[PDB]
């Protein structure tokens, strides 16, 4: 076209990534801060639990690689631990956390689009090795 071109199309794919997982950040922060009350060990349901939770909020079907993407953002933004059938429980860490992402997406969106090659149109998922 006149101003976008195949690259800059994707930048603005990679934009779209960016304000979801902004999103998605804060809307696990809100149920799993809460979930984290419930019981005295401190510690929230199994990640599909709360899938439910998280995905009313988000107004869309939230999945498990969703919310991977907020590992690739900030890999210290949860504790994640695999249980005996290797069902995902996540958690927030051991002491403002928005802020903090925020800022980590931002540096993270800056670095993806500033070298010349090819751009990634959305947040790919963390990987998770068997416990």
């Amino acid at each position: 076209a006149q101003q976008y071109y195949p690259r800059e199309l994707s930048i603005l794919r990679l934009q779209d990534a960016m304000k979801f997982v902004k999103e998605l950040f804060t809307v696990c922060e809100t149920v799993l801060s809460l979930n984290a009350l419930s019981r005295s060990t401190g510690v929230p349901p199994e990640l599909h639990v709360l899938l439910p939770q998280i995905s009313s909020m988000m107004k869309r079907k939230i999945v498990q690689d969703d919310i991977l993407k907020l590992l690739t953002i900030w890999s210290d933004a949860y504790v994640v631990e695999l249980n005996s059938r290797g069902e995902l429980t996540m958690n927030l860490p051991k002491r403002s956390r928005t802020l903090a992402f925020v800022e980590r997406a931002e540096s993270w969106y800056q670095q993806v689009i500033a070298s010349k090659d090819e751009i990634m149109t959305d947040v790919p998922a963390f990987k998770i090795n068997k416990r």
